[PDB]
């Protein structure tokens, strides 16, 4: 019914000491791994979508591809 929130954020860091949804739907601390290898993860009250800076999942807004 609330069709959620993806909310994306990009960390520095890759391990993000995250929370949850709601004060009652969860913040205990919780730290989630971004894996370079896709370049995001997402915490399922919240719905935040943590996204690694500079990382493939970071490859939005414009490219650059060197030379």
């Amino acid at each position: 019914m609330t069709i959620q929130a993806p909310e994306t954020k990009i960390v520095d860091k890759s391990r993000v000491a995250c929370d949850g949804g709601e004060g009652a739907l969860g913040h205990p601390r919780v730290w989630l791994q971004i894996p370079e290898d896709t370049g995001w993860v997402e915490c399922p009250y919240c719905d935040c979508k943590y996204v690694l800076k500079g990382s493939k999942a970071d490859a939005l807004e414009h490219h650059h591809h060197h030379h």
